[PDB]
């Protein structure tokens, strides 16, 4: 029955093992080769896929390996400091992979003209090896302290965090912290975006009055006034898109300054219709940044929830270090780990659900058509 249960035990870790290999391969392939992809946001996901990648590759055959001796470590025992260290190190890029993607969205929307269609993949690039560089940063106490000392990586032959302070500071550094930012950045975008909804239905209301106030005038100081407020509204509401519509305008505009009032009238007529495309479209990129918005947040609440067992049971395991017991504790760690290498698998499932780029993408490559 032992060896049945780590039997299955094993399987099913390696099941997982597969899942989150081969997910976060498509998700490499997927925003390597899509053009629609190559935003910074995009390259951030495909890090964070590479991450994930590592993870499966090299911790969690790892763990499963551990599992089949028993929880005894059977490398040498100074593999054991690089195993937790590759582990921490990972994780830890992927959460302030997650934080780096909210805060950088939200700075850009905070941008009047972040509808632009001119966004640098190189600073997306760098940005990402900054957020490697401080993972290394946060991760190299723990090969530090446990290659010179081995009781704080060992606990009765087996390898795990065994130092309090460790466990501490690594669970407020690497998910408290980023856990609370991302909410509260995630709370203060929606807050834009709403914001960004309501200014564009003022611009709206402007653009109207001022079509009909058009509609109905006598001189050429009255079309011009006008068609002042009308640009300003339009280029307000491209919000850095860079349309024809301000160049149709500014048509009007040069129209009534040479005292044509018929002409300028007709041109507004015209101005009409292509003003609700345009309005139209500018509320349509809104609505994708809040879908977008509440698919980073799909991805981060089930990170940060599949990732809450393990954290909380080693919280309370280094608070009553004698009071609670080991045992059960130690299999409800041993448990809560793999449930959290399985919220490292879930995530490109969630981008075939919720992005039909990815599922296209997707769908396409499993059929070996590139
Ligand atoms: C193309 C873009 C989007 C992805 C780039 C991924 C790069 C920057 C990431 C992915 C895997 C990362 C590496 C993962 C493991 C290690 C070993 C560690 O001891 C030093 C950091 C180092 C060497 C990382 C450096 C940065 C790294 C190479
Ligand atoms: C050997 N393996 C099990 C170590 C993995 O534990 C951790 C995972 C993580 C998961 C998700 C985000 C960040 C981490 S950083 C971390 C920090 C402190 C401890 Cl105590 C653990 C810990
Ligand atoms: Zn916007």
């Amino acid at each position: 029955t032992h060896l049945q249960e780590k039997n299955w035990s094993a399987l099913l870790t390696a099941v997982v093992i597969i899942l989150t290999i081969a997910g976060n391969i498509l998700v490499i392939m997927a925003v390597s080769l899509e053009k629609k992809l190559q935003n910074a946001t995009n390259y951030f996901l495909m890090s964070l896929a590479i991450a994930d990648m590592l993870l499966g590759f090299l911790v969690m055959p790892v763990s499963m390996l551990t599992i089949l001796y028993g929880y005894r470590w059977p490398l040498p025992s100074k593999l054991c400091a690089v195993w937790i260290y590759l582990d921490v190190l990972f994780s830890t890029a992927k959460i302030w992979h997650l934080c780096a993607i909210s805060l950088d969205r939200y700075v850009a929307i905070q941008n009047p003209i972040h509808h632009s269609r001119f966004n640098s993949r190189t600073k997306a690039f760098l940005k990402i090896i900054a957020v490697w560089t401080i993972s290394v940063g946060i991760s190299m106490p723990i090969p530090v302290f446990g290659l010179q000392d081995d009781s704080k990586v060992f606990k009765e032959g087996s390898c795990l965090l065994a130092d309090d302070n460790f466990v501490l500071i690594g669970s407020f550094v690497s998910f408290f912290i980023p856990l609370t930012i991302m909410v509260i950045t995630y709370f203060l975008t929606i807050k834009s975006l709403q914001k960004e909804a309501a200014d564009l239905e003022d611009n709206w209301e402007t653009l109207n009055d001022n079509l009909k106030v058009i509609e109905k005038a006598d001189n050429a100081a009255q079309v011009k006034d006008a068609l002042t407020k009308m640009r300003a509204a339009a280029l307000d509401a491209g919000s850095g898109s860079g349309d024809i519509l301000v160049g149709q305008i500014d048509d009007a505009l040069k129209l009534a300054n040479e005292g044509k009032v018929k002409e300028a009238q007709a041109a507004a007529e015209q101005l009409k219709t292509t003003i609700n495309a345009y309005i139209q479209k500018y509320g349509q990129s809104i609505s994708n940044e809040q879908k977008a918005c509440k698919v980073l947040g799909i991805v981060f609440f089930l990170f940060v929830v599949m990732w809450c067992p393990f954290f909380i049971t080693n919280i309370m395991a280094v608070i009553c270090k004698e009071s609670c017991n080991e045992d059960v504790i130690g299999a409800l760690l041993n448990v809560f780990v793999w449930i959290g290498y399985l919220s490292s698998a879930v995530n490109p499932l969630v981008y075939t659900l919720f992005n039909k780029t990815y599922r296209s993408a997707f769908s396409r490559y499993i059929q070996c058509q590139y």
